[PDB]
């Protein structure tokens, strides 16, 4: 019920943009924005990566904001897979994406347009992917992709609910991706190109972010841990997968793992974002979920239209 007035402020902000009262800038190569409406688990990350993969015959650069990083200012995190900074400096997300996408460039920058210019100067990418870019209207995108999970529809605005913008804002989108289909499937019809996203369990990632068979977990029990607070969602996934934990450690959300002291011979499971902090530790893994999108080729055709 402060959500009523938050709605009024956001609306105003959107009207300023609609009526040309707030400046909008444009990069000289196509921009694809991936975003959502809600705070909380989104699949944005999974989908940004999937989308980068689809562009495998294009020089791709991801524009990410970083969130909490040990540095300040526009920063090239990775040059087509060549990592230039540590995860501390990069921020968890952009680093994780740099690690998993060896063909792609990643830039961390609060000033997104500026990040874009720096990339062009130094990397000459053919396409930008604007990570979490739906509300960032000051940067023009040629393809505005909006992610929606079933929960979003039954949700409210902040501070009551998790919505950053009202549901009506869905109409700004060029295309919709309906997430978490594997667990909470739903349909949605707007006339907009619309795609169903599934995530399914492939295998493990070792600390080198190479793929390792889920098989090694058999008749083994693991020690599981994580930080960034998200400490039962993980427990939930592990349970659903029939994975036998034998203790669950929960570290503070900043935890840098410098004094992490493993038990010899024991198998550890943690999250992809914790794992980036434990490069080199063997017998430490994260779960690897792949994205399958329905009508991938349609999606591909839609994306490739930005190149004309």
């Amino acid at each position: 019920p402060f959500s009523y007035l938050y709605e009024k402020i956001i609306n105003f902000r959107n009207t300023l943009y609609d009526k040309g009262f707030l400046k909008i800038k444009k990069l000289p190569v196509p921009v694809i924005s991936v975003g959502n409406l809600s705070v909380g688990g989104s699949g944005k990350t999974s989908f940004v990566m999937y989308l980068a993969d689809l562009l495998k015959d294009k020089r791709v650069c991801i524009l990410s904001r970083g969130y909490k990083r040990k540095s300040k200012g526009t920063l090239i995190v990775s040059e087509y897979g060549n990592l230039k900074v540590s995860w501390e400096e990069a921020g968890d997300e952009p680093y994780l994406m740099a690690k998993l996408l060896p063909h792609v460039s990643v830039v961390a920058s609060e000033d997104r347009y500026k990040g874009g210019l720096l990339a062009l100067e130094k990397l000459s990418p053919e396409v930008f992917i604007l990570d979490d870019g739906f509300q960032h209207r000051k940067l023009h995108r040629d393809l505005n992709i909006l992610l929606l999970k079933k929960k979003d529809l039954k949700d409210r605005l902040l501070p009551a609910g998790n919505l950053r913008e009202p549901l009506k804002e869905i109409r700004r989108a060029d295309a919709l991706v309906l997430t978490y289909q594997e667990v909470e499937p739903f349909e949605f019809f707007t006339g907009k190109p619309t795609f169903k996203m599934f995530r399914e369990f492939c295998c493990l990632l070792n600390s080198d972010f190479e793929e390792v068979p889920f098989d090694i977990l058999k008749e083994r029990e693991v020690i599981a841990f994580s930080g960034l607070g998200d400490n039962g969602q993980f427990r939930k996934v592990l349970k659903n997968l029939g994975i036998k934990v034998k203790e669950f450690m929960s570290f503070p959300d900043h935890y840098d793992y410098s004094d992490f002291t493993p038990e010899e011979g024991e198998i550890y499971l943690t999250t992809p974002k914790d794992l980036i902090k434990l490069q080199g530790y063997e017998n430490v893994f994260a779960l690897n979920f792949k994205v399958k999108l329905e009508r991938e080729e349609k999606l591909k055709k839609l994306i490739y239209r930005i190149f004309y």
